[PDB]
């Protein structure tokens, strides 16, 4: 309650009157915990404290401060590809620089920010850590090492055939960020065949989402420069037309009721054909028949493909595989 004194303990480059300036609680006011807190978030709002703490070791208020360290030196060590320059102009705008307010939450996003400056020059396996160095007047000194990783291939990507979608969207497919390319070394090792058939997946789905059920891809090859590394791809893929949803049929079940069936109703006739929404209808089946103990359960799709119309009709046929016995 009322204060007869005012001590602040913690203080080394803050002064005791500035800090009993900026409190909004003096000494023999009666204080309650709300206006205390509210003090202290006074105190806060001032950015220089990492914690403060108040009690009441007598008819005396005390607060426990961490002042903030002062950046007293900023060093770039292992960097070559970004020069000094710029990591400075970097770490400037968020506050890290020579002479500003070290925030002990600062850290994480230090780190972060310059590995995303490195992930836009094509080091996406850059890693930064910074160290903090004691001084004696509450400063610190920054130890930022950077280890700047090995640079991503660089990729030429040609899709002979593509008329639905911008080259953008096409190249996407080859996620040409990713780190599996990393370990593409020759034009035909089991990394660079995994690559392209997940590339190949990917543009696949692409165009059977959008109802071109009769893709096809024609070619491809992947080649690397075992000069300078660069990776050149090359697909040609025949697109044929686009398809709509024609009927749909679900045969040999016995576990649903005629209504239930329209659970099962994500698309309609008419709707363009969808590979992602006729799986999500056989994972609608495959839980049905697993929930009801048929755990190796599986749909077969028979389409009816009329190409001169562009209606493909569609058969689910289940086998529902065997049943968990119940013991009894």
């Amino acid at each position: 309650f009322v204060v007869r004194d005012i001590r602040v303990n913690g203080l080394v480059r803050l002064t005791p009157a500035n800090v009993y300036t900026m409190l909004p609680i003096n000494s023999g006011d009666r204080v309650n915990e709300p206006m205390i807190a509210e003090a202290i978030r006074t105190l806060y709002a001032t950015g220089l404290f990492d914690d403060i703490k108040a009690s009441k070791e007598n008819d005396t208020l005390v607060f426990n401060v961490i002042e903030r360290p002062i950046i007293s030196k900023l060093e770039f060590k292992g960097n070559k590809l970004i020069p000094k320059e710029a990591l400075e102009q970097g770490l400037k705008k968020m506050g890290i620089a020579e002479g500003e307010v070290f925030k002990k939450s600062a850290l994480q996003t230090i780190e972060t920010e310059l590995e995303q400056q490195y992930t836009q020059q094509g080091r996406y396996d850059a890693d930064v850590t910074v160290d903090t160095v004691a001084r004696p007047n509450n400063r610190v000194e920054l130890k930022i090492n950077f280890n700047e990783g090995t640079p991503a291939k660089v990729f030429d990507i040609n899709v002979i055939g593509n008329t639905v979608f911008k080259d953008s969207e096409i190249k996407q497919a080859f996620a040409v960020k990713e780190s599996g390319w990393a370990s593409v070394v020759t034009r035909n090792d089991r990394y660079a065949r995994e690559k392209m058939a997940a590339s190949l997946e990917a543009l696949r789905a692409m165009y059977l989402n959008k109802g071109y059920i009769n893709f096809n891809i024609n070619n491809s090859q992947l080649n690397i420069s075992e000069d300078k590394k660069h990776i050149f791809i090359e697909v040609a893929v025949d697109e044929g037309s686009q398809f709509k949803f024609g009927q749909t049929k679900f045969l040999g079940d016995a576990l649903y009721k005629p209504e239930e069936l329209q659970a099962l109703k994500i698309y309609k006739d008419g709707d363009t054909y969808s590979q992602e929404k006729v799986n999500a209808v056989k994972q609608l089946l495959l839980r049905k028949y697993g929930n009801a103990g048929y755990y190796f359960a599986d749909v077969n799709i028979v389409p009816q493909i009329n190409n001169e119309t562009g209606v493909v009709d569609l058969n689910y046929y289940v086998n529902p595989g065997q049943q968990v016995t119940v013991r009894r």
